[PDB]
């Protein structure tokens, strides 16, 4: 009778630096993204998160807004520079924000899902080497354990890292994200230290044996298609798939980096950070996996160089990011996890959503019909996965509101709610009204 059971969580997601603002208040010190956004050329028109959506001050209105939509769960991140503004220096005022945030959520029947690290590493940590310095495993563990002990009565669903592929390859190899290095060997080592920090937090978490509390990790995953049936394109797809997906799925869920990628990367950089003890910590059992899904890739062999597959445009509709709208890969990825990696483990879609050219019309409304159709198509694939025996527990739309989209600044709008940044006014887009109906009827 219900496409989505009463227990299925309809959610929305944000991230601290993208929405909070109040960047220099109540003891907060700079993150690497504060620093990076002030370096010339790194962020669209030198946008930064100084103010963002001012959600730090407006959080009560934002929670009321979610309550009126019937939101059942809210994924947010916790800002490390608020909690430890300096090495070893706990800031109770920073903790107080997350207590009053999560108190507000619970009192409005919204379940909190907290992301421990969503890219806003404290500048003091990066000055000590950041994710390149293996000591970060201990700094992160100290941070996580403080959150578990202070917030464990408030939060029962924890995510160690958001999208470690971005924090490693996009930040240290491609250089689009903070801190903006361009060195494959660095990005490979960072990926390992991120995964090792993840394992440290899981170890600490299990030792607390908190009542009714779950821990997992969030991975951005795609599906890679070869442009043709040639052997050239099949190897290209295999490499692209190992680069995005298997490089993280395999150590976490198989206890082993993917050997084809280890050999491929080893032709270009050192891969000597791999060892048995680290992989055992990395692959500790999780309670759930969070899946961030947006699009697929169609790839063709490039010119034999490092990760130089040519991106094929198959000619289909795309978002403002240039990302193809291909809802079937949401089903294919969830099925692939079920058949190859996570099996019967609970799965959450921790991000899915789209950037479109949103405009407030003369009627004061945002008629974002393309986003309505986008979300409708992807929720239909989630329902199909559930009806085929998939263990999907919830679905978080990215994002609750338009926000600071990293190197794109405020020029990409992902919200189901529009933010007029001059006034900080919230305007429900038609997609939020559609989502409200979906939560109410649980029918699609
Ligand atoms: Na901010
Ligand atoms: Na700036
Ligand atoms: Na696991
Ligand atoms: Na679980
Ligand atoms: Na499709």
């Amino acid at each position: 009778m219900l496409d989505f059971s009463k227990d299925f969580l309809f959610g929305v997601a944000t991230a601290s630096y993208q929405v909070e603002g109040a960047y220099n208040e109540d003891g907060r010190t700079m993150s690497i993204w504060d620093t990076f956004s002030r370096q010339d050329g790194k962020v669209y028109k030198s946008h930064n998160g100084d103010v963002a959506c001012d959600h730090y001050h407006l959080y009560k209105d934002d929670v009321k807004m979610m309550k009126d939509l019937g939101i059942e769960a809210y994924r947010f991140s916790i800002a490390w520079p608020r909690i430890f503004p300096a090495k070893g220096q706990y800031n109770p005022k920073g903790m107080d924000f997350y207590k009053r945030l999560t108190d507000e959520l619970l009192k409005n029947d919204i379940k909190p899902f907290a992301t421990i690290y969503h890219w806003d590493l404290p500048q003091w940590a990066d000055d000590l080497g950041g994710w390149l310095n293996r000591e970060i495993v201990e700094w992160y563990g100290e941070y996580a354990e403080k959150l578990f002990s202070e917030l464990g009565g408030y939060i029962k669903n924890w995510i160690t890292l958001n999208e470690p592929w971005c924090s490693s390859f996009l930040s240290y190899f491609i250089g689009e994200h903070a801190p903006g290095h361009k060195d494959l060997g660095e990005a490979l080592l960072v990926s390992h230290n991120l995964l090792l920090s993840h394992g440290k937090a899981v170890e600490i978490f299990r030792g607390l044996n908190l009542d009714d509390s779950k821990i997992g990790i969030t991975l951005n995953l795609n599906e890679v298609f070869p442009a043709s049936d040639s052997d050239d394109d099949k190897v290209a797809a295999q490499i692209a798939d190992g680069f995005q997906n298997r490089w993280f799925l395999d150590p976490l869920f198989k206890g082993k980096y993917p050997q084809d990628m280890v050999e491929y990367f080893g032709k270009y950089a050192k891969v000597d950070f791999i060892n048995d003890e680290d992989l055992k910590l990395i692959s500790q059992k999780l309670d759930f996996l969070g899946v961030n899904y947006y699009t697929r890739a169609v790839v063709q062999k490039g010119n034999d160089g490092l990760l130089d597959a040519v991106q094929i445009d198959p000619g289909n509709e795309r978002t403002e990011m240039g990302w193809e709208i291909y809802p079937e890969s949401l089903y294919n990825i969830l099925m692939r996890l079920k058949r190859e990696y996570t099996y019967d483990m609970p799965l959450y879609i921790t991000e899915n959503g789209a950037a479109f050219n949103d405009v407030v019309e003369d009627d004061g409304r945002v008629h974002d019909e393309k986003r309505v159709e986008f979300l409708k198509q992807h929720f239909k694939e989630a329902k199909r996965f559930l009806n085929d025996g998939g263990n999907l527990k919830g679905y978080f739309v990215w994002s609750l509101m338009d926000n600071f989209e990293w190197a794109h600044g405020y020029s990409k709008r992902f919200g189901i709610v529009y933010v007029d940044y001059e006034t900080e006014k919230r305007i429900l887009k038609d997609s939020a009204l559609w989502y409200k109906d979906l939560i109410s009827t649980r029918t699609i």
